[PDB]
């Protein structure tokens, strides 16, 4: 509380006050791309790094629906720079249309990019990227119903990830944070899932030479044990089976509910042992979780594929893929809910992208 817990801001760090400003409501900037958005009221909590209400240049003042919203940070933050330049580079209206075309899909689920603004100031230099609105993060309604999901919604969630992973898979991007943390339902789209906030996206193939199995606890280290890739845990390399794992882990904890280092996470040391062990025994995990009159043979597989992959082995979807559809036939259900978490619940966003928090150098 407030009163009870005291907030420490800093015992040596930073000196001076620094004191931010804002603009005025009403207002239409021209961003990098000379597109002309409109700024209105602002809208959420934290401080320096506020979100404010956007819109193209239409007409009329704004109100409280406003189509983009754009976001202030500092110019010299790193994560942040990341964010603006993934979304410029990686989010861009070609980028994400050809693929559809290319796929022969109807929509793509990822955030589509916008523009940008900067501005110096007595030395202090300001950005700001503006992206779309949303609607709720997984992360929210997952608290809100318990910690407590189906199986029909798990399902429908690991179909489409898959899809956006290959996206960023094929474009040498690794995604890192695939949690519900990290993504949102489209406002007039609720059976539409969007990932959101990477805050973890890194290339392992620069020049086509892919990252091989080496010591590099450096790289690749920024994340929390809750998820944290073995590779980090071990000090290694930037490797695919990382991606899976991060998917896989969180797969079983909505699933089942609680994971077995829930009440250790205290013990790094714990974390990578109950890791390994049950590595080599996944059948181990799966009884322990699940009952002995009930065993999905989703999971089973899954981890299966997951432990049982090489270094040089490529990634096996169709295979995967295969273990899904059959999840469903063996239970007699089909997918028959879709992305069930409608229901609204915004209150801020972050943005980035990069890995490696520790010292900044």
């Amino acid at each position: 509380m407030p009163r009870v817990k005291a907030a420490q801001a800093g015992r040596q760090s930073s000196a001076k006050r620094h004191l931010a400003e804002q603009f005025a409501v009403g207002e239409i900037i021209t961003d990098m791309a000379k597109k002309e958005w409109k700024v209105g009221l602002p809208i959420g909590q934290g401080g320096f790094g506020c979100i404010y209400l956007a819109d193209m240049n239409s007409s009329e003042s704004v109100g409280s629906d406003a189509p983009c919203v754009v976001k202030v940070e500092p110019s010299d933050n790193g994560p942040l720079f990341t964010e603006l330049k993934f979304y410029q580079r990686a989010a861009k209206p070609e980028q994400i249309q050809k693929w559809i075309r290319t796929r022969k899909l109807k929509y793509l689920g990822v955030p589509k990019y916008w523009g940008s603004g900067l501005h110096d100031k007595n030395g202090k230099s300001y950005r700001f990227m503006i992206m779309d609105r949303f609607g709720s993060d997984l992360q929210k309604i997952y608290e809100a119903n318990a910690k407590r999901f189906s199986r029909k919604t798990v399902l429908q969630l690991s179909l489409r990830i898959l899809d956006i992973l290959e996206y960023i898979h094929e474009h040498e991007y690794v995604h890192g944070d695939i949690k519900a943390s990290n993504l949102l339902l489209n406002y007039k789209n609720p059976d539409q899932v969007y990932l959101v906030d990477y805050g973890l996206a890194y290339r392992y193939c620069p020049e086509g030479v892919h990252k091989e199995y080496k010591e590099d606890p450096k790289r690749c280290h920024d994340g929390t044990i809750e998820f944290t890739s073995i590779d980090a845990h071990n000090g290694v390399a930037p490797s695919r089976r990382g991606d899976l794992e991060i998917l896989g882990y969180c797969m079983i904890q909505w699933l089942t509910g609680h994971l077995p280092w829930e009440d250790n996470l205290k013990d790094p040391k714990y974390v990578r042992d109950s890791k390994i062990r049950y590595r080599e025994n996944i059948a181990s995990l799966m009884d322990k979780c699940f009952p002995e009159k009930n065993k999905p043979g989703e999971i089973a597989k899954y981890m299966e594929t997951v432990k049982l992959l090489d270094y040089t082995e490529k990634p096996l979807y169709e295979n995967l893929r295969d273990i899904l559809l059959q999840g469903l036939k063996a239970i007699g259900s089909k997918d028959d809910g879709k992305l069930d978490l409608s229901v609204v619940e915004n209150g801020g966003l972050k943005a980035k992208t990069i890995t490696k928090k520790r010292k900044k150098e």
